[PDB]
């Protein structure tokens, strides 16, 4: 919840999505929801 989630290639998320306001997180998953949720 403490961050954002978008699609593209900023964390090697080719095929899924990622979450990173700057990089300290850079957490990607297949469930775009897990990206916003589990990422932080």
């Amino acid at each position: 919840d403490d961050g954002l989630c978008y699609e593209g290639t900023n964390c090697g998320k080719v095929g899924k999505y990622c979450c990173s306001p700057i990089g300290k997180y850079c957490v990607c998953y297949d469930s775009k929801a897990i990206c916003n949720k589990n990422c932080t």
